[PDB]
This record gives C-alpha cells, sequence and structure tokens, in this order.
C-alpha cells in the first residue's frame, strides 16, 4: 500500500477557494438515513429531566439553545417543561441515557417529526447542543437573521462521547490585556467546539489582572502596562465572577493561574518588599522570560501568596487553583521545590488543588491531588508526576497556538517552531507523556505578540479546531484527510461566526 503526507494546497486554501452538516470535533458515531426535519418558525424546545430540579437545569439549557436558533432564525422559538413534545419539536431529555456515555455524552437522534437529544446529565445535553448546531444549515450560526434557507436537519442518528475529561484553552491577558467582552466571546467560540475548561493566565512579568484588596497596588500599579506600549487593564473581582458565571452556563470550569515564583515582574514591581533590597522593579513592557523571582525564604512572600490565595479562592469555584512554575530560572532547584511545596500547602488550606507547569511536579511538597500540565514533553518530564499518582495536562508544541503558523505569519512566536493546522492535529497525548494518567489536553495562546481580538481570532481558528478534536475524538477515528476535508466544508460557518480566522493554505 501506498501512502503519504500532506503538503500546501496548489492555488492556495480551500478555506479562501470553497443537507451537509459539520459536526467538529467528529463524535464517536454518526448514520444518516432518508428524509429530513425542518424547523419552522412554530417549533418549541422541549425539555424534561429525571426530577424538577434536573428539568429546570435542562430548561436553562434549553432557553440559551433557543436564543441561538432565534439570532439567525428571526423566530421565537420557545421553552416548554414537558416530556410530550409536539410534531417539529426539539426534545431535550436525560430520562434514560446510555451511561456507557458518561458525563458528557449523549444521543441525537432526529426523525422528520423531531429532534431527541438524549443524556445522562444536563452538561451532555449542553454538550449535544453544539453538534445540533452544526447539523443545521451553515447560516444558522449567524448573529443576525439569514434569510432564503431552508432550516433542516437530514434523519440521521449520532452517538458521542469524549476521549478526554479535560479539553482546555488557555489565555494568556498578562502580556496583552484582553476585555471582559473580549474574554467571553473567545470562551463562547470555544463551547461550540466541546472544549470545557478555560485557564486564564492572570499574571506574569508585564502585569497582573486581578485585584486583590489586601494589596492594592497590584492593580494600581501592576495592572497599568502591558507587553509594548499599552495602558494595560484588570478585572476587578466582580469582572471575574461574571467571566466565571459566564463559563458555568456553557458547562466550563475556570481555573485562574496566578504564576510564581517566576514570572512574577508584575506584583515585584508593585510591592518593594516583595524585593530583597525592598525596592519596587521598574515595570517591564518586553518578551524576556525567566528572570523575576518571588524571595523563596522570606516569610513575607508566603503571607502575599495566602492573602492572593486567599481572596482569588473566595471567588473561584472550581476546585483548582493554578500556580504556575514554569521558567523559574532565577530560582534555585533547592528553593524551588522548597517554595512550591509551601505555596501548596497554603492553597490545600483553602480547599483547592494545586495545578502546575513542569517541573513542579518534581516539589516534594506536591501531593497526588496536585496536577501536572506538562508543557516540556521530554523524555523525563513527569516522571515525579507519574511516580506520585497526579493526573496530567498535556500541551505540547502542537498546543502552543501562539506558534506562527509559517515562517511568515504577520504574528507569533517561533520557539517551538511553527505550527499550522496540520501540525495541531498530528498528535495524540499518549505521544507527549508515557505511563502516566493523562487527564487531557490544553492549548495555550500566550499574547507577546497579540495585541487585538482579531490577532487572536487568526491564532485560534482554525488551529484550536485541530486540538478539540484532539481532545474530544478517539486516536483510531482521526484522519488528517478526513479532518481537512471537514474543516473545508465547516469554513462559511467559521465566517457567520464573525471569527477572523487564517485559511491556512494547508488545508
Amino acid at each position: 500500500h501506498h501512502h503519504h503526507s500532506s503538503g500546501l494546497v496548489p492555488r492556495g486554501s480551500h478555506m479562501a477557494s470553497m443537507s451537509q452538516p459539520s459536526i467538529l470535533p467528529k463524535p464517536v458515531s454518526y448514520t444518516v438515513g432518508s428524509g429530513q426535519f425542518v424547523l419552522t418558525k412554530n417549533a418549541s424546545i422541549f425539555v424534561a429531566g429525571n426530577n424538577v430540579g434536573e428539568t429546570d437545569e435542562l430548561f436553562n439549557i434549553g432557553q440559551a439553545l433557543a436564543k441561538k436558533l432565534n439570532a439567525s432564525t428571526g423566530y421565537t422559538i420557545s421553552v416548554v417543561k414537558s416530556n410530550q413534545p409536539t410534531a417539529g419539536s426539539i426534545y431535550l431529555t436525560t430520562v434514560g441515557g446510555n451511561a456507557a456515555l458518561g458525563n458528557e455524552g449523549y444521543d441525537l437522534i432526529t426523525t422528520s417529526n423531531q429532534v431527541t437529544l438524549t443524556a445522562n446529565k444536563p452538561e451532555g445535553v449542553f454538550r449535544g447542543n453544539q453538534t445540533l448546531l452544526q447539523l443545521l444549515p451553515a447560516g444558522i450560526e449567524k448573529n443576525t437573521v439569514v434569510s432564503g434557507v431552508q432550516w433542516v436537519i437530514p434523519h440521521s442518528n449520532i452517538s458521542d462521547k469524549p476521549e478526554y475529561e479535560y479539553r482546555g484553552l488557555m489565555l494568556d491577558v498578562a502580556r496583552h490585556f484582553f476585555t471582559v467582552d473580549e474574554v467571553k466571546r473567545q470562551i463562547d467560540l470555544a463551547s461550540q467546539y466541546k472544549i470545557n475548561k478555560f485557564h486564564m493566565h492572570l499574571s506574569d512579568d508585564q502585569g497582573w489582572r486581578i485585584e486583590i484588596k489586601s494589596w492594592p497596588d497590584l492593580i494600581e500599579i501592576g495592572s497599568k502596562g502591558q507587553v509594548g506600549g499599552g495602558p494595560g487593564g484588570y478585572y476587578t473581582q466582580e469582572q471575574f465572577k461574571d467571566i466565571v458565571s459566564y463559563a458555568a452556563e456553557r458547562y466550563i470550569e475556570v481555573i485562574p493561574e496566578i504564576d510564581m515564583p517566576g514570572h512574577t515582574n508584575a506584583a515585584l514591581a508593585s510591592y518593594g518588599e516583595l524585593n530583597p533590597d525592598g525596592k519596587r522593579k521598574a515595570m517591564r513592557t518586553d518578551t524576556a522570560v525567566g528572570y523575576s523571582t518571588l524571595m523563596p525564604r522570606a516569610e513575607i512572600t508566603y503571607q502575599f501568596v495566602e492573602d492572593v490565595i486567599s481572596e482569588l479562592a473566595a471567588i473561584s469555584p472550581s476546585p483548582y487553583i493554578h500556580l504556575g512554575g514554569d521558567e523559574s530560572n532565577a530560582t534555585s532547584a533547592a528553593d524551588y521545590d522548597y517554595f512550591f511545596g509551601r505555596v501548596t500547602a497554603i492553597a490545600n488550606s483553602y480547599g483547592k488543588k494545586v495545578v502546575g507547569w513542569d517541573p513542579s511536579d518534581t516539589s516534594s511538597g506536591a501531593t497526588s491531588d496536585s496536577v501536572l500540565q506538562n508543557w516540556t514533553c521530554s523524555a523525563s518530564t513527569g516522571t515525579a508526576a507519574k511516580a506520585k499518582g497526579m493526573k496530567v495536562i498535556v500541551s505540547p508544541a502542537n498546543a502552543y497556538l501562539d506558534m506562527k503558523y509559517y515562517s511568515d505569519s504577520p504574528i507569533g512566536l517561533q520557539w517551538r517552531g511553527f505550527v499550522n493546522t496540520n501540525r495541531a492535529y498530528n498528535w495524540d497525548p499518549t505521544d507527549c507523556i508515557k505511563g502516566a494518567n493523562i487527564y487531557g489536553v490544553e492549548s495555550t495562546l500566550w499574547t507577546e505578540t497579540f495585541v487585538t481580538q482579531d490577532h487572536l481570532d487568526y491564532m485560534l481558528y482554525p488551529k484550536l479546531l485541530s486540538n478539540a478534536e484532539v481532545g474530544w475524538t478517539a486516536r483510531g477515528d482521526r484522519n488528517w484527510d478526513d479532518f481537512k476535508e471537514r474543516l473545508i466544508e465547516h469554513t462559511p460557518r467559521l465566517q457567520n461566526k464573525g471569527i477572523k480566522f487564517f485559511a491556512d493554505p494547508i488545508v
């Protein structure tokens, strides 16, 4: 037999040059029969759970779906609490879910008279609704009313569930600041592709982005810049809670990161007492890394960390707090072991488990409840985590979505090489680490070189779609040639969503 790898498309990207559903990530099974369902102006969404509490949660999910459908159809589809759907209805239910599909899995069966989504949990109804939107014609994902398109769904049968539990996106809001609205939008867009985790990198050398009432100069001084010129910005604790709440409506866990003991210049520029000479650092607007450190052997450091953790824990319902631990090149191995163990103890005392970048798993203060985010992905990375029974989230070069697509990309970095849509697809988490409990995947969007929403869109789309499929779809069902053609077919939907994607010439 003969095989090949993909080159660039002759005459340019098909995402420039280009009944038909466009499901991404690829579901476990999808079959199509004869006939079709038509969504009309008279349609209602019926919801039915196993008890009134569950029905009420499904009702909220139904309303969110109705809002989306109404925006493009111009209909006023309403939601009804009933297990007796009428012909032409969408029906969302958790009664009789296939337990083998787990919390996020679902069956989605469309007949001429009815769309029926059957799940184990409300969460699975939400994930299934992301598929439902992709079964309707391109146009349905428009934010304004679309005319001249019949709103049809083919008679079809889908069963689905994720391969990995953790399928995340990290946004760096320290290097360049993004508004609450911009962050909500990225969360919203990601959710449509079954991303279920949002990691916020809230602090680094060039900025501190979260209000800490006990240390107000973190904002008054530490938030007032960013990479390059800019004014920076920050989230009040109320704005952070708003983001958390918005993500929760999409069954997305928000994991906040306060990076320590490295990547701490913004804190060090806010409070002189955090530095050995007692003087504030100058703010930094360059892109260098590795040079900053908290004082590992000063009690003031641990008081500062405790105050930050106390306040953040109070406003962050996730059982996880990410404490960074990357590129602590100004911290000795001995001090790093000690520091990371001490801050893990503090986090645990406030009821939070710790996530940290490698090599944080090597800290003698880690527990089997701590989680390693393995970004290095080398032969020895996560040896400690594996020995300690720690879950691992993988973020290899293939998940570093801030890398240039190509040598000539107008934005992006390249310290992990180039990452085009193909590279972002052609890997497996088991490639990054062997013999581990792999919790999942996280796409990381660092923002050294991204200033605008358009820059975010350009790098995340279509690259995030590749990573999202690596997280959701089983390896045996993944195939670049298949994904590539599905992605081409999906292009109008990205357009319709107003995503300023890159038309990658490898697609």
